[PDB]
């Protein structure tokens, strides 16, 4: 009994217990912001040398920083904020983390238990508000249960599909002192025959396939061996590989078997290949509606193969909720994709050549490059060209390169035109798609990986959302590299307004600050590229900098991201770039807007 | 039947119907930000000349702007945002509006009804998330019900205790076209014997009182005749008047009967008077826990009088939920306080003099001024002095003057040291207490009242939260006046850390940008006051400006807001300013921090 | 089981999916999960409560279901009533907590309670609420409830002493002059020794006995 109970926390405040549990969970970084209700915890962590504390300018900043940290490091991102508005300000980052499967542990101060439900000063019902944007949450009601709840939070955040959790900390609980012993288990952190048979059946199906394709996503990144086993499978059975936006970097795009990204703005070669494949191996991807195109018209050849007993969809998925949610799996392989790949690959036959399939694959790649209208004499820099320049120069350094983005056209062009080669190097808001993510995510990733080059490829409207966090990067010592693609428009929305609303640009042009004076005011280096002849040397200065730096690039306006699978269309029913079409579109836009755009 | 149905909307899209209903509800301003799911509504309002559209840099900005607009104008603040993160970004302003009783009508785009519940692109469960921070919300499910739901929203937002509502607008609903007639009532906007007897009993109680006091709050501001009837009552029955933070401006503070603000940081004269009053007339105030002090020790003399049948608490309250919630009312007068005052006052006896009560009142006012340590040769400007300077110079213009604030010490000093004389001139986050409120609220108030001087008295940490909205003020043509009290600290938190945590300043010093370069980058005039000899002329330049302007003032650091009723103490158990005590505290802080603070 | 039986006891539900109850445990589990299981603040409140009762000239015990939740509850209730010479009324749910045959029994109070019990609580200067929640079948019109105890509280010579285990039910309906948080039986063990022994209350019990005589059922 004495062996099962622990007295070592007796005499500590809840805040002190919190501090000790952070250490036991190997937390090396906390992102947060103080306030009245969370003071007992801030007093306990005062001058701690046990972890780095990162102070944002806004709690949304703390949230997205913790996300960037978690995606760069594979560890949970820990957030510590006060009650009321400190807590409600973390709602967008929590919903973001939930949609993108990001392990976030949010600790929010709360008014004393005696004031809850009285419309108290700085009281929000954050447990109610965050229910739908967390995997789980709880309000701690006494200090004796605080260690158990902290263990529970970290365990839930990091198991199954990773995601956000919230633990609410009333001020009287964190100020109270533990007076009683607690179970010692609470003071420390931590293949079915059914699945084994599904794996065997899956292998037998793949061994019949004549047109296989791997559709790989974020889940493969959640194990360090993931990308290795993906390559091992693709190499053994000779299978072309496409990834989602969130799977970018899971497979070496330089490899001949790389089909690049699929989906709404993915390669027409990848989209064509998945529409014609007789066997689809879905590895840690959830068939999102930006990827599938028209669901009823998705993967016709794999559905036919399944019906004829010679292919189908093999779905390696850790969360049962996402199995058979969108598309019917021919075989569902439940659990960690990397673990299940270790069992799968040895049952898979080695294949030397697939001459007709790869003849088709190579023909599609050749006819469907990411084409766009190149610069002409006197024109502005094209945003596609800028991305290529950054990608080509960044790979010259002897350092890891991590990219974060905002949301919009710049995000899609970054996805398309960067060459992705390493896991956890694309850190982008995909499911919720939060403008403003890019800068704080970069700071969080830079803190996780202090020897990495971290580049925030950002849109001007996105950057405007959270640009106050530039001060935070300086104060944290995070030498991030922000590149603002300044088209002076919410380009992704003007793209839709051009295509579907006859060039009626309804409130999609926000005015920008002077980004060079802004950088100066924030004590950040500033570079501005305004013409084609400054692109190369300006990008070099940007990447050579050893301090935080903001690069502004003036780029062409009103240019669409192509290819594009419009809403309602099948994945292989895409719009492609055409020079003459673009020219006509420009003329039509000019006429319709009286020359304003 | 034809007389009761209406066909006039047949053939319009949901977006077009939205637009027409804004007009029918006399909306003259919409605050919002575009995105994919709300495009059909943005297309319908394209180039509308029916209202002004205000574009922020962040949807939180739109939310707080709409709040500032509503509090300045008495009209609901209308917000229009997209799905997913556009919607979750309005959660803090909704919780803010709920706590402070602000009529907000939030319209959020949503993914098509066919995608709801599928973890769709940019899908949040905003109806679930916002349930607890709205009076009411709804998801519109077909276009035929869109006019009814819009009417419902405006009606709920503006009746009872005003507050926020949310209406969720799926993209397929707002793109769909009305094909059927709808009830014509849905296409147009819009004293019990029990209460009458309570009013009579209330008058009889007041007519017995020998030490009455009026405790007036935000509710009195919700009717244009409110302040007039408050004055009429105070004048007739010869009653001293104290207000909450949110009631500031309900009563002319220049009047001899003014006791100023009560509460945690209110006047010790007001706090003493309410602790000794035999009759408390609570007019549109909710007995918040920043006001009452220790509840069991609150208003002892009024409780005694009630028990002896010669006084008590007379609570004029519109929301039954807030009657007898905190303190027992001797008489509850349910409904609009202004309407019920019209019945009340004629039953109230006219009183010429109250010599002993006003002898006490005048003695308390004399001994309890808002004292503080004045400037000395070479010292920094004191923040209390700055506020007095602004208040004195602002009243020289022939214009209305509206003040918004951030949250913290600067907010309390603004409340204490301004002289409040007019209704709806103090626009401040009180119940939720949201840092970052000040700048966007000012923009919203300036749009509501374009001929007013609007001054955001802001803290440096608060201002950092949302400073990107400076661009928004320029783009909106709102010549707001921002005064940043730069103490380089989260002063309200360092005040608590000094007093209760032995000068352990745990993460309460955020680094600031260069505010003058920041202003320049945002195309805003900048003024910096760094010493005592620049205060007068700098404040004059600030107020004389006819364009948006940011004033930075360097002020004394580590100075507490006094008086202060510490948590747990009775309202009349306050800390007062003492020169020697302040000196000792400075010496102790210097010793404990090794001279750092 | 722990939640059901601690604090204010109440119902809990555990939902058991068929595939979980048919599945077989394949992994070890923490051994703690395979086995079942006075603050200075409250101590000071108890002392203040005793000082208030020691001033009372018209005390009454209002006892409810909470006193039944400890086997020693009724014993300590009797010990208190006997020591300080206090009449006892109970709720419907407290029936049987006190021997109704005892001369100090006022019977049940409330909507259909004895008019003697109802009269006594309306005239008492000190009300000792033991494990009872001031339900709306018991209090009658809340604003008119316990006028003499409210007056005594304001004059610093009585009031309501509420022994309650669930903070949610403290100051929910009526303001407690002293709130004594936790198990009523445990807190009575501390309380009674601080309470002065009283031999007679001639005028109060003269009123009590007159009310019982004129208000039978
Ligand atoms: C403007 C914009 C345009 C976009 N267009 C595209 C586009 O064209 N193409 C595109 O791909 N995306 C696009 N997106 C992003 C898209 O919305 C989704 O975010 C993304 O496709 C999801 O990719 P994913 O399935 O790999 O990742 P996730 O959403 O994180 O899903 C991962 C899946 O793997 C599972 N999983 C997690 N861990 C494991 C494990 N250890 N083992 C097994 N399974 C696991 C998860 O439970 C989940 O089901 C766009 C986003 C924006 C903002
Ligand atoms: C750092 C900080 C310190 C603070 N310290 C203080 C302080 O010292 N003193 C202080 O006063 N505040 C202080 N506050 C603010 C405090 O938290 C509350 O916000 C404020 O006191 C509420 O004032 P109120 O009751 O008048 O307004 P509200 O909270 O809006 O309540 C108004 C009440 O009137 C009712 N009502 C509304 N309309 C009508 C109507 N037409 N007729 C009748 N009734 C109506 C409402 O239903 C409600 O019950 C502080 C805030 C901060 C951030
Ligand atoms: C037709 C009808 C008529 C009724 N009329 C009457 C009437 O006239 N008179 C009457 O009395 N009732 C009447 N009732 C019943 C009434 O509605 C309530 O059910 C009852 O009065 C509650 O009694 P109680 O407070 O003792 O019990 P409970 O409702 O169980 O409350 C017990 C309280 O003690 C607390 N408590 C529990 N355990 C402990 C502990 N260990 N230590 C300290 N505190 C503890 C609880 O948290 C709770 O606050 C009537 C019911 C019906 C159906
Ligand atoms: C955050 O509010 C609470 O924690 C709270 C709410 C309701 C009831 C009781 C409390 C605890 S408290 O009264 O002691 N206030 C407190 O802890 N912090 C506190 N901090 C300030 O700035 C740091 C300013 C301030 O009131 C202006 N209150
Ligand atoms: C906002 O998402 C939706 O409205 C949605 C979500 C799930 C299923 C269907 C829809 C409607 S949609 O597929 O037609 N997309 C849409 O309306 N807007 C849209 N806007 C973009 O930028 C303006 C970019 C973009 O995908 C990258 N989608
Ligand atoms: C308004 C909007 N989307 C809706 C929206 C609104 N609000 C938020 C917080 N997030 C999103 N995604 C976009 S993508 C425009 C982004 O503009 P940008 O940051 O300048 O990027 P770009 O011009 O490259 O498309
Ligand atoms: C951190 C904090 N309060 C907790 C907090 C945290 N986060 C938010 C969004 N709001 C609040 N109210 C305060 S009041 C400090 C404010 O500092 P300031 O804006 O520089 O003002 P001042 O120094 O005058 O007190
Ligand atoms: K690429
Ligand atoms: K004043
Ligand atoms: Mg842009
Ligand atoms: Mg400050």
């Amino acid at each position: 009994k004495e062996q099962l109970m622990d007295d070592s926390f007796i005499g500590l405040t809840g805040g002190e217990i919190f501090h000790e549990m952070m250490l036991r969970h190997k937390v090396d970084t906390v992102f947060g912001y103080a306030g009245g209700a969370i003071l007992p915890v801030f007093d306990a962590i005062y001058n701690s040398d046990k972890f780095k504390f990162v102070l944002p300018r806004h709690e949304q900043g703390a949230g997205h920083m913790a996300e960037g940290y978690a995606r760069a490091s594979g560890k949970p991102g820990v957030v510590l904020v006060t009650s009321g508005p400190g807590a409600t300000n973390v709602i967008t980052p929590m919903a973001d983390a939930l949609m993108d499967g990001v392990p976030l542990v949010v600790f929010s101060g709360q008014v004393p238990t005696t004031a809850i439900g009285t419309d108290a000063f700085q009281e929000a019902d954050i447990v109610g508000i965050s229910r739908s944007c967390t995997k789980w949450n709880v309000m701690v009601k006494n200090v004796a249960e605080l260690p158990r709840r902290i263990n529970e939070a970290f365990e839930i955040a990091t198991t199954g599909r990773p995601g956000p959790v919230l633990v609410d900390l009333p001020k009287d609980v964190t100020a109270s002192i533990l007076r009683e012993s607690i179970p010692i288990n609470t003071t420390l952190p931590s293949v079915s025959e059914f699945t084994s048979e599904a794996i065997k059946r899956a292998a037998n199906i793949l061994n019949k396939a004549k047109k296989p394709i791997i559709y790989a996503g974020a889940g493969i990144l959640n194990n360090e061996q993931g990308p290795k086993l993906l390559k091992e499978l693709a190499d053994k059975a000779n299978i072309p590989v496409t990834t989602t936006l969130q799977g970018l970097g899971a497979f070496d795009q330089r490899d001949p078997k790389s089909l690049d990204m699929l989906g709404m703005h993915g390669s027409a070669a990848a989209n064509t290949a998945i529409q014609n494949a007789d066997c689809i191996i879905a590895l840690g991807a959830r068939f999102d509606d930006r990827v599938t195109g028209n669901i009823s018209k998705f993967a016709p050849e794999a559905k036919l193969a399944a019906s004829e007993g010679r292919g189908g969809i093999l779905h390696f998925e850790i969360s049962p909720k996402n199995i058979n949610k969108v598309v019917e799996a021919t075989e569902a392989i439940e659990g960690d994709v990397t673990a299940n790949l270790q069992s799968f690959i040895p049952l898979v036959d080695s294949i030397e050549n697939r001459p007709e399939w790869f003849n088709k694959i190579n023909e599609w790649k050749k006819k469907y490059p990411y084409s766009y209208q190149l610069e002409t004499p006197g024109s502005l820099i094209k945003p596609q060209t800028l991305i290529k320049e950054i990608s080509d120069q960044a790979q010259t350094y002897n350092k890891e390169v991590i990219v974060t983005t905002g949301v919009g056209q710049h995000q899609m062009w970054a996805a398309q035109h960067f060459t992705w080669t390493q896991p956890r190097t694309m850190i982008t808001s995909g499911g919720l798609g939060t403008m403003g993510y890019g800068l704080p995510a970069a700071i969080g990733a830079q803190v996780a990986k202090p020897d990495a080059i971290v580049i925030d490829i950002d849109g001007d409207a996105s950057f405007n959302m959270t640009l106050t966090e530039l001060s935070s990067a300086v104060q944290a010592g995070a030498p991030i590299k922000v590149c603002v693609l300044n088209n002076e428009e919410q380009g992704m929305v003007t793209q839709w307004q051009s295509l579907f609303y006859e060039h009626r640009y309804s409130h999609t042009h926000q005015s920008n600050p002077d980004f060079m004076k802004l950088a100066e005011s924030m004590n950040v280096k500033g570079i501005r590229i305004t013409n084609q002849q400054e692109l190369k040397s300006g990008v070099k200065e940007f990447l050579d900098a050893t301090e935080p730096v903001l690069l502004e690039v003036i780029v062409e306006k009103k240019v669409p991201v192509l290819p594009m699978v419009p809403a309602g269309k099948a994945l292989d029913d895409f719009i492609l770039w055409d020079a003459e079409v673009e020219k006509q579109q420009n003329d039509l836009r000019k006429e319709r807007t009286g020359g304003k755009y």
